[PDB]
């Protein structure tokens, strides 16, 4: 099976880490903080890693049924399980759910009970996936959810639940979005476990480039707290076209050209590593060229194939 | 260009007309009420109708920059514009911009200010896209935003917006959602323009099937109102695998066979249309039918073609 490479265009595609569509391309040095990103994991051979979903709605959310805080504003606790309904394999080769969200911050969204019979309800609701809270333990099966404001009487155990995501928290006494630490998915008193491996461009002068998104901030609002990004190593697109595709790696990384047709020419170069990522022969910051362009691949090479500076 | 499908599970995939993944299949009769949807339009050769994106967080939204009321809770008026931030054409061959709502409800969501340098914003939105409210006129270039509840000093002009739908309003007394109906683009006092086609199968035992998915019913708290659904002709992934793959269309439908390999075999067929539709020789009703399989291209075959009865 010939290996290939979506021929959309970034403004095209979403974001694996969060509802939004692509609007940048970054590249980031070899901070401290190295990426190690549990959702948009996904090998050239098509082989999904971590937490990561084909569902683009089960993204950086969680879901199942809702059961008693005995058995564990107004707080909502869940059975969680995967996006297609199944339950959750606790001993299993995931670090949590699919979709569930990958980094620590306060994330402000909508809780949903969408099919109960009584009647559908929603509300406002947020999911603080830092150490501050305790009760964010996906790993082991369950995670709180706070609705925010009201609730009460509509939590009650044994029907379906959502949480979908809208945005992180920002402002001086709230906590901080930090999209490249991950949670302690067990709590505080337990560690994580089958995550997906660190990326870390290993060739000098390669690094790394990501997509990125605006992520939307709430502040009470007030309209004062800093705007905010997200980044991902793969758009969804991208994810889905390797997924279907299966095709077996041929060499470490897959030579792709950014191509831009208004300019009738090829932009820059970039390697895809068959661990997921893709590397550009360029320094650490924005990358100005139009979005309207697509990536091409063109041939299978070595990871010392040296790249043309962007 | 050889055609196929995308071998993604159904329970994987996504609705083209609102922000869910699919959790089911049914087949809708020839009712009084044609499917004239807009948003997830694609023929089998790739090419997208009505108001069609690929961008699929920018399905049933609206977007662009803040204008002042005067040049047309707190009303927040939006220079509408494309999802790839673009202008809108108004004289081209669009009934609104790409991702634009297509039918008839009060969709509740979040107004989403999120690059201001002042400091990024949002708050609690809702869209009435009824004839109840003239001020729903994308197809002239603007349209009105509801900010429920606050909103003061936020709504300045110059500064760009989205609309991300969660919901549309339930209860007596609240506008009806309505989602095989059309609203007016232009607004009640304008026509509409270069609407995508209606679908409607020709062929006696044919009927339509549909991608399920549910609908959230906002109802101010109460949890009161009846729950929802919402259909589409193709996932986005079908959609997005058609673009890119521009695959010449060799007859009238392609037979396409659903695939269970838990099942180890084949569990129905049916006929994918040119024009971007799929049919199935079964009564109108829901599909009991895993949604752990996928939809595999056998043959091209004439409209004349018999299928099986499911």
């Amino acid at each position: 099976v010939s290996f290939s490479v979506p021929g959309l265009v970034v403004e095209d595609m979403s974001n694996s880490r969060w509802p939004a569509q692509i609007n940048g391309l970054v590249v980031r040095g070899n901070e401290a903080q190295v990426v190690h990103f549990q959702n948009g994991r996904c090998t050239t051979e098509g082989t999904l890693l971590g937490t990561t979903t084909l569902s683009i709605n089960s993204i950086c959310g969680l879901r199942g049924l809702s059961v008693s805080q005995a058995s564990v504003d107004t707080t909502l606790w869940l059975r969680v399980e995967e996006p297609d309904g199944r339950p959750y394999d606790i001993f299993g080769d995931q670090p949590a759910p699919l979709g569930t969200p990958d980094f620590t911050a306060v994330i402000v969204g909508t809780a949903i009970r969408p099919r109960t019979a009584s009647g559908a309800y929603l509300h406002d609701a947020y999911v603080d996936t830092t150490p501050g809270d305790a009760d964010f333990t996906p790993s082991t099966g369950n995670t709180k959810i706070v609705l925010r404001g009201g609730g009460s009487g509509h939590v009650g155990q044994g029907h379906y639940w959502q949480f979908r995501p809208i945005a992180v928290e920002g402002g001086g006494s709230r906590p901080q979005y930090q999209e490249y630490n991950l949670p302690d998915y067990a709590g505080p008193t337990a560690s994580n476990h089958d995550l997906a491996p660190p990326v870390a461009p290993r060739m000098p002068g390669e690094l790394l480039l990501l997509f990125e998104s605006d992520m939307p901030v709430w502040d009470n609002g007030a309209g004062a707290a800093p705007a905010q990004k997200i980044h991902c190593l793969l758009p969804n697109e991208f994810i889905t076209h390797l997924f279907d595709l299966q095709a077996p790696a041929l060499a470490e990384a897959a030579l792709l050209r950014y191509v831009h047709p208004d300019s009738g020419r090829t932009l820059f170069e970039c390697k895809l590593y068959r661990e997921g990522y893709m590397v550009v022969a360029a320094p650490a910051g924005r990358l100005n060229f139009p979005l309207d362009g697509y990536f091409r691949f063109d041939s299978w090479v070595s990871a010392f194939y040296i790249l043309s500076p962007v």
